[PDB]
């Protein structure tokens, strides 16, 4: 079971878990309460597994879309922030972590994907998806490829799929699923054509794409704020801008609010509330993590009005506006699992675009 008199936190491997472990150090120095940060694999799936038996971390971090499912399963404790405290964050951030009338988590940062490009290789990144193939051809003269990004996680391909009309649950309505409509078919087909014509490889994942771009072999990649620090290290002269358009329509990334929830079975809920409100959700707490791995547009009114002036952050916000905040309903997990399978199947050749999205639609509704 969950150890008392201590705090165990789970945050994803691509986040600043050191910047966090640091915030924990202060907490410990100030309370004698040790704080352990971990980033297990598939934690979004492992958490509900162990929390269901009363185990798991005291605090779990993840985009808000997975929390509705957790709250539904009674795995999250209700959080008690002062009306004053919840006045420090934007009303839209709180709505993200609100399920059936209850606030089930603490909003941390707003995440949206952006087009990241190499300024030296491409002083002027493309505005449309359509011109990328030609650009890839011309970049051969420099021994480079045009674009590389994670094709294994639907989160990354969804912006293109939803550009021409694809959608999950229309503004949260589970009876309205659009993963297999015309827009979705157009988007995915473009991606598969890019692969068939050798402009991209279906096997490209997060690691390969990040190395390819950071090692300066590819002129562009698609990723969130957490990827910037590593690029900074690479010394690549990069820029962050708006995602390309498809069929004239802007890419629509699914926007996620990194959030921290408290395990319903935790005997340390008091220590967790303290840590999160007075040690993390401050202007300095977020900074400590932001410096490790950028968070993006934070939920904290005070800090976001500070940032947002950052070019990269402003671009993040721009893309977020053209996209959509993610549902938080329990059904989101089935949606992702279905689209994940469909994108990999269509991209690998296992299935045609039509068959892939059809099956995805079925996995979701039937
Ligand atoms: O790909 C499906 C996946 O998308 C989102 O996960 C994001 C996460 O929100 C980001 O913070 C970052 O870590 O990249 C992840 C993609 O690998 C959804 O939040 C998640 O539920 C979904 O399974
Ligand atoms: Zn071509």
């Amino acid at each position: 079971k969950i150890e008392e008199g201590k705090l165990v936190i789970w945050i994803n491997g691509d986040k600043g878990y050191n910047g966090l472990a640091e915030v924990g150090k202060k907490f410990e120095k100030d309370t004698g309460i040790k704080v352990t940060v971990e980033h297990p694999d598939k934690l979004e799936e492992k958490f509900p597994q162990v929390a269901a038996t009363g185990d798991g971390p005291d605090i779990i971090f993840w985009a808000h879309d997975r929390f509705g499912g957790y709250a539904q399963s009674g795995l999250l404790a209700e959080i008690t922030p002062d009306k004053a405290f919840q006045d420090k964050l934007y009303p839209f951030t709180w709505d993200a972590v609100r399920y059936n009338g209850k606030l089930i988590a603490y909003p941390i940062a707003v995440e949206a994907l952006s087009l990241i490009y190499n300024k030296d290789l491409l002083p002027n990144p493309p505005k449309t998806w359509e011109e990328i193939p030609a650009l890839d051809k011309e970049l051969k003269a420099k021994g480079k490829s045009a674009l590389m990004f994670n094709l294994q996680e639907p989160y990354f391909t969804w912006p293109l799929i939803a550009a021409d009309g694809g959608y999950a649950f229309k503004y949260g309505d589970i009876k309205d699923v659009g993963v297999d409509n015309a827009g979705a078919k157009a988007g995915l087909t473009f991606l598969v054509d890019l692969i068939k014509n050798k402009h991209m490889n279906a096997d490209t994942d997060y690691s390969i794409a990040e190395a390819a771009f950071n090692k300066g072999e590819t002129a562009m990649t698609i990723n969130g704020p957490w990827a910037w620090s590593n690029i900074d290290t690479s010394k690549v002269n990069y820029g962050v801008t708006v995602l390309p358009t498809f069929k004239g329509q802007p890419s629509k990334p699914f926007v996620g609010v990194l959030s921290a929830g408290i395990n319903a079975a935790s005997p340390n809920k008091e220590l967790a509330k303290e840590f999160l409100e007075n040690y993390l959700l401050t202007d300095e707490g977020l900074e400590a993590v932001n410096k490790d791995k950028p968070l993006g547009a934070v939920a904290l009114k005070s800090y976001e009005e500070e940032l947002a002036k950052d070019p990269r952050i402003a671009a993040t916000a721009e893309n977020a506006a053209k996209g959509e905040i993610m549902p938080n309903i329990p059904q989101m997990s089935a949606f992702w699992y279905a689209v994940r399978t469909a994108v990999i199947n269509a991209a690998s050749g296992r299935q045609t675009v039509d068959e892939a999205l059809k099956d995805a639609q079925t996995r979701i509704t039937k």
